[PDB]
């Protein structure tokens, strides 16, 4: 079963992105600003509008510098700020963005565009200036969506050319090591398995499937060779906007259809552990987090939280 246990209203605009850390969800919609929220269950409270025009379009990704309190936002603008704090104390513009992503050690950001293009950002201690390391142009189409591996600097971009593309350096080389192919249309995000050891990835796509793809080494050109070894019982109706791949081993989906599903891995089989239909009344769903609960972020400005 999945219960809603609060819903909270931000803005009266899609909200495109979220991300948590250290007890604080940040949001993005087709606003300028970027609002801050505390959860834990109690909670679940505003505390914290980010704007002074930095800020021009709207904000399609937010995302925590891991196990901190610094926080990047990528905007339709072309452009990514960083800020850093209670209150927030902005620090940067780095130079439409689709999404952000920052490496486990909390080194490199990761950016991508309707450019057909990732940029790798360096930074330091700090997170004051940021050294643009590799531009990473192999993509056909507009990317979707960055994702960063839980532990290993390797990168997953999705992409509307249908395919998840797998970035790893070799002494900040950054190249491309695997094209994931298989998708029938748009992949609108992909998450890391969180289960220690070899690597996998799942992937939301336009097809209405969500696939999970099972590294298998690395070949004699060092790269790697990856397959799709499942497809997850049938759910949405069927844009698939985002998955995320909780510490727990469950998977959720959210689509166009307003279906939040849960799924679950046993004996080498994947079934929907829990689903909901309208989480968000009439609303497409475009982003979920395993925070443990479920978040939700849809059309309608609300971030609906959920108990499993
Ligand atoms: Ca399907």
């Amino acid at each position: 079963s999945i219960n809603l246990i609060k819903s909270l209203k931000l803005y009266k605009e899609k909200i495109w992105s979220f991300d948590f850390s250290q007890g604080i969800l940040a949001t993005g919609s087709t606003d300028r600003k970027i609002k801050l929220v505390s959860v834990k269950y109690d909670d679940f409270t505003l505390i914290d509008v980010l704007d002074e025009t930095a800020h021009k379009k709207a904000i399609r990704s937010v995302a925590w510098r891991p196990h901190t309190s610094l926080l990047a936002a990528g905007s339709f603008d072309s452009t990514v700020s960083i800020w850093a704090k209670f209150e927030m104390d902005l620090l940067a513009i780095i130079e439409e963005v689709k999404g952000v992503a920052w490496s486990n050690d909390g080194y490199y950001l990761a950016t991508c565009s309707r450019d057909k293009s990732v940029w790798i950002w360096e930074t330091d201690e700090s997170g004051e200036e940021y050294e643009c390391i590799s531009v990473l142009q192999e993509h056909s189409q507009d990317v979707k969506h960055v994702i960063w591996h839980p532990s290993e600097a390797l990168l997953a971009s999705s992409s509307y050319d249908d395919t998840v593309r797998i970035w790893k350096d070799y002494d900040d080389d950054w190249e491309c090591v695997a094209v994931l192919n298989g998708h029938e249309g748009t992949v609108w995000s992909s998450d890391f398995d969180k289960t220690e050891g070899v690597f996998r990835l799942c992937s939301g796509s336009d097809d209405s499937t969500v696939r999970v793809w099972k590294y298998m080494g690395d070949d004699e050109d060092d790269q790697q060779e990856w397959v799709c070894e499942a497809i997850l019982p049938d759910v949405h109706k069927r844009q698939v906007y985002n998955v995320a791949w909780g510490f727990n081993g469950l998977i959720a989906s959210v689509g166009a259809d307003g279906v939040l599903a849960v799924y679950e891995e046993v004996d080498g089989e994947w079934k929907v552990f829990a689903k909901r239909a309208l989480c968000h009344g009439v609303y497409e769903i475009n982003v979920v987090k395993w925070l443990t609960i479920l978040a939700t972020g849809g059309d309608d400005g609300i971030v609906n939280f959920w108990s499993l």
